């Protein structure tokens, strides 16, 4: 592994939101464990958990990034993306999004989100990498309340391929 959160001590780390939600690893929830991220006061279809990998990986290779996700109010299905912020020359005012992937989940079952993806090379100027969760991507005045369902995320890594 390249990278691990298993959340099973209990820290945050550097695991961030991208608004005004709220994360918290709680206690009594996680997938196979008894610890998980939960992103909860989600707003926007683009509030979810997020975290800088970039430090830990190699500019101009291809990692796997893979993470388990579940919900468990409201919807009977719901799509969760995992997607990738990034930064180029360390201008904060110009980022750029990508999502990696995408499965429907079914209220109250663990599942795995993952994929391969391609860090970019130092040439590029890329300067930040961060992997996130999210549901699909639509606007402020589109945006319901099945799109903001609150999520758990565990056991995330990223491997070498
Ligand atoms: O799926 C991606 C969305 O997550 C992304 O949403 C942006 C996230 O950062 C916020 O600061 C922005 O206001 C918000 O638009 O949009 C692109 C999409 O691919
Ligand atoms: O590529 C786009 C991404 O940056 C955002 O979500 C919509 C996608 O089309
Ligand atoms: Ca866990």
């Amino acid at each position: 592994a390249l990278f691990k959160a298993d959340f099973e001590d209990g820290n945050i780390g550097n695991w961030r939101a991208r608004g005004t939600e709220k994360l918290e690893v709680v206690s009594g929830i996680g997938h196979n464990s008894n610890r998980s991220l939960k992103t909860s006061s989600r707003s926007e279809t683009y509030h979810g958990p997020l975290v800088e990998v970039l430090p830990y990986l190699q500019k101009g290779s291809t990692v796997h990034i893979s993470f388990w996700a579940m919900y468990d109010e409201g919807p009977a299905t719901q799509v969760i993306n995992g997607s990738l912020e990034k930064e180029f020359n360390r201008d904060t005012a110009n980022l750029e999004y990508a999502m990696f992937a995408s499965t429907t989940l079914n209220k109250g079952q663990w599942k795995k989100i993952e994929a391969d993806i391609i860090v970019p090379a130092e040439s590029t100027g890329i300067s930040g990498l961060r992997m996130y969760a999210e549901t699909p991507w639509k606007q402020s005045s589109e945006v319901t309340e099945t799109d903001t369902i609150p999520f758990y995320v565990d056991d995330v890594q990223i491997t070498a391929t």
